[PDB]
């Protein structure tokens, strides 16, 4: 039986995780949900607790901590360990009754639990790309210290890549290890993208698009932050860096392709030029499930892919003029050092400004661009604790700098 | 050092096999071409011998044996063992200096060298699907006795499927072995097809198609036999049966899909509903190369796949009214026993009759159908030698029956 904790259980990823676990458990009882962890959504967490009855409940915000304890009392025959904040999360991570942890917490914040899960030698089913982008080489260093810990990618393109590999090669290495692409004979990555809601707009239309435009399309079913990143294609930019760190693929060997039907989720070209790709309907349940079953697969009752019904699949290059965030992400990745950290942080700010109607579409890239050119590279700390502080301080520096730039032009 | 013999070196498969070996050897000196074997193309074999300088040369037609020896003595500093007929084939198969054999011999004839290669515990890179279709159960029996032998598929769709699989599971089993699909978590197979030159014809148009139309469908030249089979989609019917035997997949789990761009070469749906596919330009060099390098990959200088330029991929279900050969294959496969043997034999006759303008398009299926209807199940004999002679009897019977049916009408 697979003992699982869901971190960020009330969001888009967490809900999909619980969905697939539920439906798979109807076929055979494969998963035990041992812990749920949310930020503020106490009512929704209670409802999930009622159904799945985990041994652990944690809410990050102390201000709703009491409210959770009282709500949970209605559930008969159930006495969970109810915890909160950083302290609660660390206790769950160190529990010997948990094997696998799904990280569906958003933003740079997802790094903290990812770090402690690793330090506790757990399998980390990581959907949070911000932690990889911002702390790539820290996570690397951490995985060399904690040799039984593993990151399994949940991000759909990276899951697709991972699913295309031979596991007799994968098991010789692990995600975020130097030389991963060489051991797996990977030559090149086709990184597929929906292209987002603005894919058909002219430069003139792009000037005046609003966050509401970005958020209204039902085709995009995710959290608000990632929805905005999909619209600017900064999401794909982040995923380029994520691909580089997870799989040790050279930036010049990662190609972004717009595939509007979202059936082919990404492709791996091996050294012989043979290309392998993973496909399904655009549904996060597959990537989530695979992270929890790897290196095996289990039966599901998901809708089978009907290729003749889909009938047509299309592919084109993205326009860098229309989506300058892509270009900025390659530039930050190629530059290396802490430039990806700076990229992620300034995007956090720019993303949120646009979401709340404070800046325009092209201001997003303008702000990010100015922060990256403000940054002064630092010698990378050889010490693991000092490296973590370095990342925190640089992330924080970049967010402040982005705010300065916004203010300067406001 | 990969010590390889090429059987049927002067045909389409053989030539392509020598092409990729040549090109790959320029990068890394991997392959030793140890043997070349052809029917009667002595001059072409001579030119190949001068380039590749194999330790063995063999020609099936003894009437050109002296012509071979006389041409070969023109090759400066080179003294091969030049061999003859079935005997020469058996000697090459028993050579310890040979590890892998590519079977690029066409038709039921290919089964003989396939059998002897397996009896000598070789790795058999098998392009010849007719041997599998007509003698699948016998090959399975043979592989159970000769435990170090393996069949690695070369047929592009089956190579595709093989590549889509996770080698960590493939390595725990082998092609034709019981439980292959269970071990590999296979739920179903999308068997892709070019659809052939007649894919867009109406029923009335199809009535009138001739062999010259079928053979003009070019790009890369194949044997006349498979070219006609592609036109009737009997090729795909044979491939459905080949899929069943190679991978132990149920007939109701095999779906034929017409993909006219021939970029996706086939797809595997796993029990979780995730789908994996192999893609490249249509080109037999990759499937050939992979059968010789498996479970590894090596570098090539083949043109990289450019998905943006390809731009569109399309899929549709084939019409069984327009292509009744497909239906006949499912029917023969499902009935089991020696019906696949009978299908293959009667097709060999019908195919050749159509090739030579003796019968019409729909007479092909009519003749095959009548032989299948005529045949009565036989008790399957238990020892290998007995089962082989049983196969040979039934094969000869079915060919004679097809010819008699033809003789009765025209
Ligand atoms: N949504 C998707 O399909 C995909 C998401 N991702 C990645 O997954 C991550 C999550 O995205 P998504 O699910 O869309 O985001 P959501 O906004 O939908 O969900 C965020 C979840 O994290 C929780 N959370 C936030 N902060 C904390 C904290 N400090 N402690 C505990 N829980 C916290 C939230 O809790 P609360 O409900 O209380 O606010 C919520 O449950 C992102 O990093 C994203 O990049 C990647 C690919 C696809
Ligand atoms: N062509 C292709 O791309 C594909 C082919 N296949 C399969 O591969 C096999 C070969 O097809 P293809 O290459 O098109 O066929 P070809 O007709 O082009 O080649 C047949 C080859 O086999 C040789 N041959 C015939 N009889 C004998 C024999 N008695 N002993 C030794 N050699 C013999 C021929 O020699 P000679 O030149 O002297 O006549 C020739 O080299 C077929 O079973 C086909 O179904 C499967 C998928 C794709
Ligand atoms: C509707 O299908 C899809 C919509 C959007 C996406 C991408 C954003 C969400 C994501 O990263 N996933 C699912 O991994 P993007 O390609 O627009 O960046 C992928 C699929
Ligand atoms: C142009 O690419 C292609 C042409 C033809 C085919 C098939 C026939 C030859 C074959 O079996 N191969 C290459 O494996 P079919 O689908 O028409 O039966 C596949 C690909
Ligand atoms: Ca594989
Ligand atoms: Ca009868
Ligand atoms: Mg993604
Ligand atoms: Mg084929």
């Amino acid at each position: 039986p697979i003992n699982v904790a869901i971190f960020g259980s009330t969001g888009s990823i967490g809900t999909n995780a619980l969905n697939i676990i539920r439906e798979c458990n109807k076929i055979e009882n494969v998963f035990n949900v041992k812990a749920l962890y949310v930020n503020k959504s106490v009512n929704e967490l209670y409802e999930q607790a009622r159904e799945f009855l985990p041994e652990y409940l944690c809410i990050h915000d102390k201000s709703v901590y009491e409210e959770l304890k009282e709500l949970v009392k209605n559930i008969k025959d159930y006495k969970p360990i109810i915890l909160c904040g950083d302290e609660g999360m660390k206790e769950i991570c160190s529990s010997n009754s948990i094997d696998k942890i799904v990280i569906g917490i958003d933003s740079f914040q997802g790094l903290y639990s990812t770090m402690y899960a690793i330090m506790n030698n757990k399998i980390v089913a990581l959907a949070n790309k911000e932690s990889i982008v911002s702390a790539g080489f820290f996570l690397k260093k951490l995985l060399n210290i904690h040799k039984n810990a593993k990151i399994i990618p949940v991000d759909s393109e990276h899951s697709a890549i991972f699913q295309c590999l031979d596991n007799n090669k994968v098991l010789k290495t692990k995600c975020l290890q130097d030389n991963f692409s060489k051991i797996n004979n990977i030559n090149k990555i086709f990184l597929c993208s929906s292209g987002g809601p603005f894919q058909n707009l002219t430069m003139d239309e792009l000037k005046n698009v609003t966050s509401e435009n970005a958020l209204k399309h039902p085709k995009w079913k995710m959290g608000k932050k990632i929805t905005i990143d999909s619209a600017t294609m900064m999401n794909k930019g982040l995923e380029v860096i994520e691909t580089h760190f997870l799989f040790d693929v050279d930036y010049n060997d990662i190609e972004v392709i717009v595939h509007k039907e979202c059936i082919i989720h990404s492709c791996v070209e091996f050294i012989d030029k043979s290309v392998i790709s993973q496909m399904y309907y655009p549904d996060m349940q597959i990537p989530i499930l695979y992270s929890l079953t790897w290196p095996d697969r289990i039966k599901t009752n998901l809708k089978p892919l009907d290729l003749a019904q889909v009938s047509t699949l299309t592919f084109h290059k993205p326009s860098l003029e229309h989506f300058p965030c892509i270009k900025l992400a390659y530039q930050a990745g190629i530059k290396g050092n802490f430039y990806p950290t700076v990229l992620n942080a300034s995007n956090e700010i720019a993303n949120n400004l646009f979401l709340n109607n404070k800046i325009k579409y092209f201001d997003i890239s303008s702000i990010i661009s100015q922060v990256l050119e403000s940054f002064n590279s630092q010698k990378v700390s050889e010490n693991s604790e000092d490296l973590m502080k370095q990342i925190l301080q640089i992330h924080s520096w970049a967010k402040d700098k982005a705010t300065d730039i916004y203010n300067k032009h406001n």
